[PDB]
């Protein structure tokens, strides 16, 4: 204990097809669920599963491997043990090959810019694996927005990180049980804000961490080459172990740069062809 526990987190970039109809959402819901990186996990955390149909499709495709699932947060009170804490849901779901004995959602109380149009938050699950409990918080926090200052987006993320810690404190989870916190934290590795995030979530950097990677990379990602070709690569997606609770000897993160099969979309008269599952790369968290 925790043993050979493995979590993959992927911000899958499934925006509303009503607003962004031509980004391959329905097809990528198949490609992602068929990909090797989605196999052999204990738990999978999804982010940006916003589009109603594509997200339903993806979660459905994932049922074979991961039958125990939460709803996407911020849709309604249905399918949750508890709800606490907008054109759109929060885009976060958690799926498991292991039974879920508790699941609740918490919608963030602060938000800024375009993020105010979505019920962003976090999902909490308690799963049982072979007689042993595992606690997983999946989340997707406030982004930097052109129309809000970086001080403002930093403050909002700091408040949202506190929402997570307040929930964990209130939960009174036994210290001999492990808590994971993962998803797109929207804090770039190795910055002052990264330092502070460690304190606010009460976590440490995974072992032998390689930050030279980028989980959001316009220099390599075919979808970002189109939309943000000039932006600097960032490292934004993490899976952490909480420090006040049980820990493995070794906890690691690895960014997976795997390309998807080629896929194409049309907009007006023109064909656009891509080879990525999402604009973010998936991250795998594992004990050594």
């Amino acid at each position: 204990y925790p043993g050979n526990f493995k979590i993959t987190s992927h911000n899958v970039y499934l925006f509303s097809r009503n607003i962004y109809p031509n980004w391959g959402q329905m097809h990528r819901a198949d490609l992602i669920a068929q990909a090797d990186y989605m196999k052999n996990n204990d738990v999978v955390i999804l982010n940006e599963a916003f589009d109603t149909s594509a997200s339903h499709r993806l979660l459905n495709n994932l049922r074979e491997m991961y039958p125990h699932q939460t709803p996407v947060i911020g849709r309604s009170k249905h399918g949750w043990d508890k709800t606490e804490g907008a054109l759109e849901d929060g885009g976060v779901a958690v799926v498991s090959q292991w039974p879920i004995v508790e699941k609740s959602q918490h919608i963030f109380q602060r938000g800024g810019g375009a993020d105010r149009l979505s019920n962003k938050g976090f999902a909490y699950v308690k799963i049982m694996k072979n007689g042993k409990p595992y606690h997983i918080i999946g989340t997707h926090t406030q982004a930097d927005d052109s129309l809000i200052s970086k001080d403002t987006s930093r403050a909002i993320r700091a408040e949202q990180m506190q929402e997570i810690q307040t929930f964990i404190a209130k939960k009174n989870i036994p210290k001999d049980e492990i808590i994971f916190i993962g998803g797109d934290l929207n804090v770039n590795y190795g910055t002052d804000e990264y330092h502070d995030m460690l304190k606010l979530l009460n976590v440490s950097s995974p072992a032998n961490f390689n930050g030279q990677m980028a989980t959001w990379d316009p220099t390599t990602n075919s979808m970002l080459k189109e939309s943000y070709p000039k932006a600097a690569p960032e490292y934004l997606d993490y899976i952490f172990v909480e420090n006040g609770h049980a820990r493995p000897h070794s906890w690691h993160n690895k960014v997976l740069h795997t390309k998807s099969p080629q896929w194409s979309v049309k907009s007006w008269f023109k064909t656009y062809t891509y080879q990525d599952f999402s604009d973010h790369y998936p991250v795998v968290g594992f004990t050594d």
